[PDB]
């Protein structure tokens, strides 16, 4: 069907109002359009999108660190085994670090190189790229100028707004709440993935040349994850491209685009995409959530689904629903009554999980805690624990605080002889929390 290559929905600003104009916003943050691509959004704003050239960031933090991805440059939309025998899903991606001065110094003497070549006149086997991945631009002090331009945005894409839900985190997650930088040369590829947690993303193109970009539906990421499975690949951990053709015979429509220098490209919630440099740029990137049913539940879901399978959430989700219920009036009766449900779930698991030390004759140590703190997690499993800390004797002794779940800190210490118990909250302030939330009244 043509209904697999459907058109990207793609909206043209010209100026500044039409950026700031309302509809623009819904549009991108409607759980029917999976990607939005905003065309001539940098010349709209009259952005300067030269605080993010090489040159520029050479001069102002040129022993700053890069992650190199070494990659093979491959055909078009195609990946291939290394010895050009037969597409396959797996894609050859190796790391190492490098500095900007050093990679910007590659980046230009490859498009040299290609000038070159290009006046030498006229399966594989694969040149060897490198791609410089994830700049990570948080330190205001450092990209004081670069920050700054980006507060230009109209506020729903911005990295820090009052709608943001990851402003209301309420401490730093890198490379969610602060701006990722990427330096590319032709063939740079971003593998298959979803965003940490189902955000939404919003990534710059800085230019001079284009990226080419892939983005499947939410709503068909277990067929992908299915296809990774069945082709000895973990989703979440493993470098996977798409084979184009397999997606098809599986009925899986493939929007697929050209983003362009100014050009910004909107990642809806849980969206799943891959992406390559078609020439020589810079792009910028960070996540933002946007308070809606559909962002908190994709959210949730992502966040429960790691648990799964052992891998990290980068954002505290129940560390965040608290922080809703006391800082966010909430209208969307859909919203709401997620989050009440969600906290009525972690008040009552906090319920008996501490009334059953406590009838085991284990006490509750009253620990407190100091305000902005971040959310804490297991130093074994790494899953997010909150409230009550399981501490061991030592580490509580040295003022350390080393934090463990409970689960862990019972597979270590079978009557938790080894640990103390620690609560950061009265379960009284908890409760008030909750019965407070109500939901608000929108005319909207
Ligand atoms: O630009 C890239 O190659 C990666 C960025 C992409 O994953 C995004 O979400 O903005
Ligand atoms: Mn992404
Ligand atoms: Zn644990």
């Amino acid at each position: 069907k043509d209904k697999l290559n459907p058109p990207t929905p793609s909206i043209y600003l010209e100026n500044k109002r039409d950026a700031f104009f309302p509809p623009l916003h819904q549009f991108c943050t409607n759980p029917k359009n999976p990607v939005t691509v905003i065309r001539g959004l940098a010349g709209a704003l009259k952005l300067d999108l030269g605080l993010f050239s090489t040159k520029t960031l050479v001069e102002a933090n040129n022993e700053h660190m890069v992650e190199v991805r070494t990659q093979l440059l491959q055909p078009a939309d195609e990946n291939w085994d290394p010895t050009g025998t037969k597409k396959i899903w797996r894609c050859e991606s190796n790391r190492s670090h490098t500095t900007i001065a050093k990679y910007a110094q590659y980046q230009a003497s490859s498009f040299q190189e290609s000038l070159r070549e290009e006046n030498e006149k006229r399966k594989g086997p694969f040149k060897t790229i490198k791609f410089g991945t994830n700049i990570d631009l948080s330190d205001n002090k450092k990209w004081k100028l670069q920050l700054h331009e980006l507060t230009k945005l109209p506020a729903f894409a911005r990295v820090v707004s009052a709608g943001n839900l990851l402003t209301h985190v309420g401490h730093t997650i890198l490379g969610m709440n602060t701006v990722q930088l990427y330096m590319k040369v032709p063939g740079s590829r971003t593998p298959g993935h979803q965003e940490n947690n189902n955000f939404c993303s919003v990534n710059i193109n800085i230019g001079p040349g284009d990226c080419e970009w892939f983005v499947v539906p939410e709503d068909y990421w277990g067929v992908l994850n299915d296809f990774c499975e069945k082709n000895n690949l973990n989703f979440l951990m493993s470098s996977w491209w798409p084979n184009l053709e397999d997606l098809y015979e599986a009925n899986v429509p493939v929007y697929r685009f050209i983003q362009r220098p100014g050009d910004l490209v909107w990642i809806n919630a849980g969206t799943v995409h891959w992406v390559q440099a078609v020439g020589w740029c810079n792009n910028i990137a960070w996540n933002v959530g946007p308070l809606t049913a559909c962002q908190y539940k994709l959210a949730v879901e992502r966040y429960e689904w790691n648990k799964l399978k052992s891998v990290k959430s980068p954002v505290p989700m129940v560390h965040l629903s608290w922080n809703m219920a006391r800082n966010i009036k909430v209208s969307d009766p859909k919203l709401f009554e997620m989050i009440k449900y969600c906290l009525l779930k972690i008040l009552k698991q906090y319920q008996t999980l501490r009334e059953a030390l406590v009838a085991a004759g284990k006490e509750v140590i009253w620990h407190g805690r100091t305000n902005d703190e971040p959310a804490h997690y297991c130093s074994i499993c790494e899953v997010e624990v909150f409230n009550l800390l399981f501490v061991t004797n030592e580490s509580n002794t040295q003022k350390t605080y080393i934090v463990h779940c409970h689960d862990c800190a019972r597979k270590t210490s079978k009557s938790l002889e080894n640990f103390v118990v620690l609560e950061q909250y009265k379960m009284e302030d908890l409760i008030q929390v909750y019965d407070q939330f109500t939901l608000a009244l929108s005319l909207s």
